[PDB]
């Protein structure tokens, strides 16, 4: 049984999303008592994909910012592999939105910067999402949101460097040339999809909407859509400064960052970079570990360095989570 050894780490919860390319289900992580969701794949199944998704996996690995969705614990088993998430209650977008029509253009703009907090952040890293769509965007206790940054949506394909939308269903917030799978610059291509989703949440709906494939997927080609009467000038330029079909002539996230829609109410830009980085480890964590470890400090240090994303690095970051959460950093053993 695959399952043995996770087991020892975690208690299983009733499943979160069937989804696509992974069960996702709701866990407790025994020693320190807290909910965590768990990605878990078949390396059978995901056969020619299992490459990339270790790729994926590495760079969510370099990953650490307030509006990203926290990796603790990855597990390999011969046929499964297992990912152990924050979890986040909010719920997905649309699950947060609480099924209201349509939020207001201040209601937006307080979601819609943390969007860009956490897309600039994954850009700055050096990497681009290019699959920005509501399932993607999950939203804590606190409601703040919490970018799942792991994905098998977009890839690479050819000789050449560029990436194709492989998930019909993220076709609506896919750009045009990614879903062509003519895409480089694909950092461009998360741009459009943000234009897309600043649409949504001010409209209600989507901007390109089709029952049929065709239609739609020529929508988006083109490029044209309907403007809403409430929204304001502001809104609907910053629109079509991101819904470009050019991707070269769509608005840059330097641009994006300290434009005058995202500054109306802060009168300052977004704030993208990681707020709480990993600069040296948290004594009260490792005091803790130790106790359980049965060990000395510098050792008990060391041993957590070499961070492993094994349940040392899950155990010691949701000690962490708990500490921010005002909770006492205690683990259940005993």
């Amino acid at each position: 049984k695959d399952y043995d050894e996770l087991l020892k780490y975690y208690e299983l919860h009733e499943t979160i999303g069937t989804g696509g390319f992974a069960k996702v289900k709701l866990a407790c992580h025994i020693l320190t008592g807290e909910m965590v969701a768990i990605r878990i794949m078949d390396k059978n199944t995901l056969g020619s994909d299992l490459p990339r998704i270790k790729t994926e996996i590495e760079a969510l690995k370099n990953l650490r910012h307030q509006h990203i969705c926290q990796l603790y614990h990855v597990l390999e088993t011969a046929n499964k592999i297992f990912m152990v998430l924050e979890y986040c209650p909010g719920g997905e977008l649309f699950d947060y939105i609480i099924s209201q029509d349509r939020l207001s253009e201040e209601e937006t703009r307080v979601v819609f910067r943390q969007i860009v907090s956490a897309v600039a952040y994954v850009h700055s890293q050096g990497y681009a999402h290019r699959d920005l769509k509501p399932e993607n965007l999950l939203f804590d206790e606190y409601h703040k949101l919490k970018l799942i940054a792991f994905g098998l949506c977009a890839k690479p394909k050819g000789n050449k460097d560029y990436h194709l939308q492989t998930c019909c269903g993220s076709l609506a917030y896919a750009a045009p040339e990614l879903i062509q799978g003519k895409s480089y610059l694909g950092s461009e291509a998360d741009v459009w999809s943000m234009g897309i989703l600043l649409y949504v949440l001010m409209c209600g709906f989507l901007p390109f909407d089709d029952d049929n494939v065709m239609a739609l997927y020529k929508k988006i080609m083109r490029g044209k859509y309907d403007v809403p009467k409430w929204l304001s000038p502001s809104s609907i330029l910053l629109l079509q400064q991101m819904l470009q079909v050019d991707p070269k002539k769509r608005i840059s996230m330097k641009n994006l960052l300290n434009h005058p829609w995202i500054m109306q109410d802060y009168n300052y830009p977004v704030e993208w970079q990681s707020k709480n980085p990993f600069i040296h480890l948290d004594d009260d964590c490792v005091t803790e570990l130790s106790v359980h470890h049965r060990n000395n400090r510098q050792t008990m240090e060391d041993l957590i360095s070499l961070w492993q994303y094994d349940h040392l690095t899950a155990t010691y970051l949701l000690l962490l989570a708990k500490k921010a959460r005002g909770k006492p950093v205690r683990l259940r053993l005993s």
